[PDB]
């Protein structure tokens, strides 16, 4: 009964590796000159988050990122190779914004931190077998987010507005990007699979897939295409 996976979201999984995969081999074949120490940090950081989704991407693909998880009624799909992927990339993707607005250290570690609650609080409730506490973990993940948007937001914009015209403008459309996609995972999350099934695990993979490749190699395009301060 329960949540049909191993099959159906196959190609979504498939599809999510392929663009992860070439998204890299982009960035890659594509910082091969780059002699700014600056921009180095750049290009490094935004290669690493589509590989890291890569690496993740295969192992759902291949099987070994599913798991079952006793819930609700029956024996439920997890995806738990997610938040191996998100445990690391998404602290990446802080740093790029973090080193674009040029963030006291104080401010990078509140929200590397928080990030690490976030998804780890993801991680407890994907797997918690009560069903009732899933939604309490979902609460405190989505919470620790939003802190992280509301710095983004309301802090980091006021800090870039003083920076130059190009990192000021960079940071907002990148601002704008993350604020979005990442306010569209708990909602995904919510309705899927792993919480109230109003959706099946097939669009929750599908949903994941295209805001997962969008917060990583589009997010990584309006960056490494853009001057990256000082350095391009
Ligand atoms: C793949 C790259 C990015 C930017 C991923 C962002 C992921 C999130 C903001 C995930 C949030 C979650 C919440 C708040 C609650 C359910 C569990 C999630 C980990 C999906």
């Amino acid at each position: 009964q329960a949540q049909i996976t191993g099959r159906p979201e196959w190609i979504w999984l498939a599809l999510g590796t392929a663009l992860m995969g070439l998204g890299t081999l982009y960035f890659l074949v594509k910082g091969m000159g780059v002699s700014d120490p600056d921009a180095k940090k750049f290009y490094a950081i935004t290669t690493l988050v589509p590989a890291i989704a890569f690496t993740m991407y295969l192992s759902m693909l291949l099987g070994y990122g599913l798991t079952m998880v006793p819930f609700g009624g029956e024996q439920n799909p997890i995806y738990w190779a997610r938040y191996a992927d998100w445990l690391f990339t998404t602290p990446l993707l802080l740093l790029d914004l973090a080193l674009l607005v040029d963030a006291d250290q104080g401010t990078i570690l509140a929200l590397v931190g928080a990030d690490g609650i976030m998804i780890g609080t993801g991680l407890v409730g994907a797997l918690t077998k009560v069903y009732s506490y899933r939604f309490v973990w979902w609460a405190i993940s989505t919470a620790a987010m939003l802190y992280i948007l509301y710095v983004l937001f309301f802090g980091f914009t006021s800090k870039a507005e003083s920076m130059r015209p190009e990192v000021a403008s960079t940071f907002k459309v990148l601002r704008n990007v993350t604020v979005v996609l990442w306010s569209a995972y708990p909602v995904v999350w919510l309705i899927g699979s792993e919480g109230a099934g109003i959706v099946p695990l097939n669009i929750e993979t599908l949903l994941f897939m295209v805001l997962d490749v969008s917060a990583k190699v589009g997010f990584g395009l309006i960056l490494l295409r853009s001057r990256a301060i000082f350095g391009e």
